[PDB]
């Protein structure tokens, strides 16, 4: 689990979005595993606006933050896990690291702020859904 709180926006994994998220929906994209819902309270997080390929991510299944190198956001074949069927995913960044299902939503951060959230695991690569292209998160 985990979310990004920026302005009056809550950014979650689409697959973990609650009924309330869907009932307060701003934007969702199944190809990116992202859903954004509206918030009453303004949020504390800054989104990175950068092309960084190094950062640190939170891995709940280890209660640890790990420094990683990650690929630039792209369209990736996410292999079937114990939990979820195989599917293609856009705006996904990969690193070598550990991931479990409950790790989805863990933040990946660089010097500029939040880069993305853990979205894909179970087969040796940790995938992060990029948010840095979502400039609109920093306005309205
Ligand atoms: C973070 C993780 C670890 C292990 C399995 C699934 C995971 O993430 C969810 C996922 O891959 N999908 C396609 C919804
Ligand atoms: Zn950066």
């Amino acid at each position: 689990s985990g979310a990004i709180y920026v302005g009056n926006y809550r950014v979650v994994n689409r697959h973990l979005a609650t009924h309330n998220d869907w009932a307060n929906l701003v934007w969702e994209d199944s190809s990116r595993d992202l859903l954004v819902s509206s918030t009453t309270a303004q949020g504390c997080d800054t989104i990175a606006r950068c092309d960084c390929q190094t950062g640190v991510y939170y891995c709940s299944s280890r209660r640890k933050h790990y420094p990683v190198s990650f690929s630039k956001p792209s369209l990736i074949f996410v292999e079937a896990s114990e939990y979820y069927p195989a599917r293609y995913q856009s705006h996904l960044m990969l690193a070598v690291g550990h991931s479990e299902p409950g790790d989805c939503g863990g933040i990946l951060r660089c010097q500029h702020g939040v880069v993305g959230i853990v979205s894909t695991g179970g087969n040796g690569l940790v995938g992060f859904a990029d948010v840095r292209d979502l400039l609109w998160l920093d306005e309205e």
